[PDB]
């Protein structure tokens, strides 16, 4: 076994091949699959698992009542081949967890999986499925992580955490974990920045995190640090507005864009210089649809000008959580670090009149030969037997 | 691991002794057994695989309803162990596919998925389930390939794929391909030819592929190539037709015969000089029975007359489509490649008064050693709880 | 990977240890569990396996109805981890089969499954999962072996196979298979012997079957052999007869004991010089009850004292087939071959008012050390919901 | 593979951060989840299992009838990765038993599994998987042993087991077992104490165990000795006392504390010097809550004073057995065994009004950095659609 090096540039991407989906939601109808939220994958050198945050029960069953809860003890950190549902019988446990990261360093796992009560939650670090270090909440209001891979360079992993209110400022710390023990950590100075649920990735040896402000912007905040965790701030500029809610498309801002700003949706996008891919809904009021668009200014202009469209999921199908995820030349053979991104899907509560919430999942990966958009929607027909 | 040579020639063989049986309708009646079609056999130099199109639902379930229908964004390629019945359980995720093919070059392996809009289909290829290459439809009409495994020799594999009306003149590509990239591929010159859901396997360092004429052919097209792709094109000659629908045995045609020669089902046929190995139907107008035919002059010769007949399933019962794969020296010790081959046994719509359409398979290897011919039929008793 | 040598002579055994139980009945009640039955266990060097002919359905379905039925196209023989029920998703799918045998020379598996009409049924021998041999009945009336373990020695492999009348005199016939192939078979001179379902072991270098005679003996046939198969032929001479049914103990023969002698049950007994451990119903009339003897002249003397009983099953329970499994020194790291044995316990048809019939299984290992008496019984309650 | 040195000293710790949840009667509402009691964990150089005992029946059917019931033919020892529920699917048969424990030297698994009848019980002992010796009853009264895992230093293993009364003087012995065989075992000289259902683990080359007493104590009393087996016994001293039931915190003793004496509860206790890490119910008459608490020097001492107490499942939950496992250096790369602990939470009979009785898990590991207290209890809703 080998670190993952880490230090290739991302590769460049004209569209995005899909890679799997799950169907989870419509098989559980029947089959014994976990009712789940919060999915994300990562891979390792030699495979790809999605790792989900369960609810300690099965779809179709009295247990999955009350779902829409977003903690509770009984949530734990599981993962499963990429495309596989997450059933009891082939899912490997992770932690016990109501907010979660994880990812490979070429050698062996490291879960984060954050549990306890919302006044003092615990972040109980695993590597290879042993406990190697913990974090207390700072703030004693929900520790929470980011629902994504964490990212991987020479042999030390880096994730990203905020403790605080969720309307207001609160506090974000960004770590350097080795061998699943914490090495290094520092403080965001972010005033009048907030920061939720960090899609991070490698790049060139260096990690960039595109998060979720659900305080006052819609567009999303970043944030970019080297392996000593020396860091630069901002956020998207492009009038292609990133978050969930958001305003219709017009001049942006490099600072946090007030109009619809409260509250959001855990999202990513990828940086290319001036230019940046940009996953989001297609709805700017609720979680539905899903797109991908090239704004090869959009990083830091404001216009609301972009090059290229590609459809995901329709305007008129749920959609959910979005992050990215990356494939390793130790993987792939390639020269590059390749972009890979999810789709959650949401199903059940608060939209749909079931007693739970579920998602199941869809994933692409970036390519430069043809592509095409279409919709890979959930699929299952609501609502179930048991409601 | 090592490449298969793929140089030596196809055995021989005088019967076909049953190698497996899924029971996959049977058990789904209770078990948690996905809907799926099209499912074909392929091995690797250690074990051979079920690969199928699941409906993303489960059997005697709700989502099971509409599943006659071909293409959906729900539909993915898996696999699992030959004979094992495809569950979420037990079963690898390989693509989103509505169309596949999947082989394996004594490395890894190679699967192609075909999923997006009937006018702008695409096929992602993956090499050890990272994506590799795509292509896409380049007639802007149901981009579709094989339905079995592709065939590879000295670490080429190769495929085909069609584009076009299925009633009439439609486009058809050979693709040669290496480590899950294509290297080269040519359009057929075929006028007046139809081709569809191409049974393909090597023999002598070359390919032969049978295949299923829709537009207006009773008999079965085929085409053989070199690993340079120039290639060859015909159809079998024999009176002993291929293709269902199809009328009564009489002399037949080295071109297409146009009696009953709309429609089709994919099948398969072995090479063997003039003579000609053919699964088909027991059935001339539907998808009833399966029988293997002997005839020593059948590739090239128009006469209706054979020399052996081994039944396979009984004419009251159903079955569907059929398919070629092989089994190299480097998996089984011979000096031969092995053929073998697998029948898809498709229960419910539109035959049957169902809310669903789903197969179950049995296979069949080629030996010299004693065999009997009988009935290995699905067994299912219909409807189901769900209908 | 090594060959066993299989030069050892078989361990003294003072009593039996419990090994393994599946309650695969009481389980199937919810739990999707394959109907089977003659079910068997074996082993390799690494682990032990129990093997079963399925009925291609699952326990508490409707597709379980009439599953008394011995031979259909939909049987399979399947393997699982000792100890495991046999379900559709922990199962490795081994041949389509109606009657089977099965054993691991060192280096791979030998699995011999028969299918087919009654008339022309076929033995498909497969070696590591490939098909390596084929024979045809000989006498075309229900080909049949062992539904138990083969025997290796020193890289070939012992079977015996049964064509003919099950009421009357039969055709028995000894292969000696290596890497899968037949490579010598002799034909029995046994007038007046009838022999079904052996039992066979290897010991010294040599193979020692015990059979069932289904014709004429209430005592157990008994075939022995060496690597050419140079055999000898009796019956088991003790008064404690060891067929189901059968009279009360009396004077015994070494002859078959015409008293009851028709009809039978699948069993199995040791050989130690004069001397023999008996394993049989505790019910003469019915398969019910199960329990150990240990009949030190019993193997040529025909009075009806003993030694040693231990219990197994209690009289009011149902029993079944049983058969002999040995655990070679290159599994153990002892110094003799280890006998062990499993019992098959019957549910349903035709003793009890189901629809179907199956089966769960016990099996203990012999040892030196202190053991009990006691009833390990299948503990179901029938009938089934879906009775 | 190398033998565990066990030869380090147990990890100081301050705190217990959670491990693992299964969930499992939440889950087995709908899934294939076993009816167990009496889990435990136990870890190879390289994974943690969960071992139970299984009631050969699932949750949610008819076969979990009367499961509050503690021996029968159909229990069996199984086991799956941790913080898995045990299914048919995923669970490694061990043994038959009623009564067990299990543990890894290094090199392979060692299990013990009692069954038989009550008034003649033997313990069957394995050596990767293989049967490798037997103990049986020597009181004829319940032979019966820790319920969770063994300890092993250098090679060789150690366990208690109990011969006798439950409400009077009984019979207890300590084994030495390498490689699966008993190599030495003594009988304890302890009148007046009583032992059962100990928790027991490595400690610098030495064993110590703490157990249940349910003739006459309300603190537990423990063994602690050498690979030699020359021990020491007593019971912990602290008036916080460890039993369940139990009297209100006062003085303690150094003896068996009388008040409400009679049954009890497995438990456990970390010894460090003179202080004492106890686990116990939060309830002083029912099997209600868990706590740590930390008592500097409640080993040795009989005040009720201590400085640490950490919440682990609320009053007003079920809770249940709970014993030790180690982690060790070979597994964790730590200069100290690692202590860690697991809670049975006990659902249905008697307390609640189902016709079942079984039980889900947590597990938690001593570290030195933040923790906190919650309640992570079972969390299903009673009673059952079976019941
Ligand atoms: C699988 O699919 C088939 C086909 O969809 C499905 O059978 C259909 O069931 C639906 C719903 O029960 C039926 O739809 C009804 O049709 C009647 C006329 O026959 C209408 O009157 C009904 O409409 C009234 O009620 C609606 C709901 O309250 C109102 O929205 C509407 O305005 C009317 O007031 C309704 O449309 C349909 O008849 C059948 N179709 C067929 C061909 O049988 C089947 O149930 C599905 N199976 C499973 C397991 O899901
Ligand atoms: C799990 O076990 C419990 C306890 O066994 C079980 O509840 C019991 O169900 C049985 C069967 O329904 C009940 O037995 C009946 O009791 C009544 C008196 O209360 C008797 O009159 C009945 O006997 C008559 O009918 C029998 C059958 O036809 C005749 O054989 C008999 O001679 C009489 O004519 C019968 O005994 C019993 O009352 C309950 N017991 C309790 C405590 O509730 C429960 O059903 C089981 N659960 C599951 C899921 O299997
Ligand atoms: C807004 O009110 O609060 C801030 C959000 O960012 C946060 O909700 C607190 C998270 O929100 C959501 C959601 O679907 O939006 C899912 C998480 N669920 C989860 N990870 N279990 C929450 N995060 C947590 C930790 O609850
Ligand atoms: C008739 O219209 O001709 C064209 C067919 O050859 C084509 O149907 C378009 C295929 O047809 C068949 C079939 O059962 O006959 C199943 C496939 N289903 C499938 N592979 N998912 C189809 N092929 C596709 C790609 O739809
Ligand atoms: C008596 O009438 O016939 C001779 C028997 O030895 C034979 O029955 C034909 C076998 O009998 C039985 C049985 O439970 O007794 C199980 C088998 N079932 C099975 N292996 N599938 C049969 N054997 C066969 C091949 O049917
Ligand atoms: C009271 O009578 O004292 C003796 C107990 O300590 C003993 O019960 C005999 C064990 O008790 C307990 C329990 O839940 O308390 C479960 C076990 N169940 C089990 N391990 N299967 C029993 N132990 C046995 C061997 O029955
Ligand atoms: C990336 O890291 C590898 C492995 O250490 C190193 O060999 C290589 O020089 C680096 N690549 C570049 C482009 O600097
Ligand atoms: C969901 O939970 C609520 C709160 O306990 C309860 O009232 C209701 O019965 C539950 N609904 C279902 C369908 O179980
Ligand atoms: C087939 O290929 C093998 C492997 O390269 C080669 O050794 C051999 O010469 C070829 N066999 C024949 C018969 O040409
Ligand atoms: C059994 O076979 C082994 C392996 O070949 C051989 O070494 C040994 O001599 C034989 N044992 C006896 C007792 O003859
Ligand atoms: C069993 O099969 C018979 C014969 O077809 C049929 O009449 C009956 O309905 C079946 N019974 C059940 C319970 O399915
Ligand atoms: C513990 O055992 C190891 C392995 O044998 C040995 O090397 C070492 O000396 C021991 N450690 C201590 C602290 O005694
Ligand atoms: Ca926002
Ligand atoms: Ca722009
Ligand atoms: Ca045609
Ligand atoms: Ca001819
Ligand atoms: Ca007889
Ligand atoms: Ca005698
Ligand atoms: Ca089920
Ligand atoms: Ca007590
Ligand atoms: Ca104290």
């Amino acid at each position: 076994s080998v670190k993952l090096a880490g230090n290739s540039s991302l590769c460049p991407v004209s569209g995005w091949a899909i890679y799997s989906k799950d169907n989870s939601v419509r098989i559980g109808s029947k089959g014994d699959v976990f009712v789940i939220r919060e999915p994300f994958i990562s891979c390792s050198p030699l495979e790809c698992r999605t790792f989900f945050l369960t609810q300690g029960a099965l779809l179709n069953d009295k247990h999955s009542n009350g779902t829409i809860k977003d903690r509770s003890p009984y949530r734990t950190l599981m993962s499963c081949p990429i495309g596989e549902v997450p059933s009891p019988y082939n899912s490997r446990f992770e932690s016990v967890a109501w907010s979660a990261s994880a990812c490979h360093d070429g050698i062996n796992w490291l879960t984060i999986g954050i549990s306890g009560p919302d006044n003092g939650a615990v972040a109980v670090l695993k590597y290879n499925g042993i406990i190697t270090d913990t974090i207390k909440s700072w703030r004693n209001n929900i520790l929470r992580t980011q629902e994504s891979e964490c990212a991987c360079v020479n042999g030390s992993c880096f994730t990203v955490m905020t403790d605080g209110p969720s309307n207001g400022q609160a506090s974000y710390k960004i770590f350097r974990i080795e061998k699943g023990k914490i090495v290094k950590s520092v403080e965001m100075n972010a005033p009048n920045y907030h920061y939720e649920e960090c899609s991070c990735y490698p790049d060139s040896s260096e990690i960039t995190c595109v998060c979720r402000d659900n305080w006052h912007g819609s567009n999303r905040p970043w944030v970019s640090f080297n392996q000593n965790l020396e860091y630069q701030i901002g956020y998207i500029c492009s009038g292609i507005f990133g978050d969930n809610p958001r305003p219709n498309d017009k001049t942006g801002s490099c600072g946090p864009v007030s109009s619809n700003g409260a509250n959001g949706v855990k999202g990513f996008s990828f940086k290319y210089g001036n230019g940046v891919w940009i996953g989001r809904t297609k709805s700017i009021s609720s979680r539905n649809g899903f797109e991908m668009i090239w704004d090869p200014n959009g990083w830091t202009g404001t216009d609301n000008n972009f090059s290229i469209k590609q459809d995901i999921v329709g305007i008129n199908e749920w959609s959910g959580y979005s992050g990215s995820f990356v494939q390793h030349p130790e993987l792939t053979g390639l020269d590059c670090i390749r972009p890979c991104f999810w789709v959650e899907l949401i199903r059940g509560r608060p939209k749909e009149n079931t007693i739970w919430t579920s998602g199941s999942s869809i994933s692409f990966c970036g390519v430069n030969s043809d592509t095409v958009g279409w919709s890979w929607p959930d699929g299952a027909e609501l609502p179930f037997t048991i409601d």
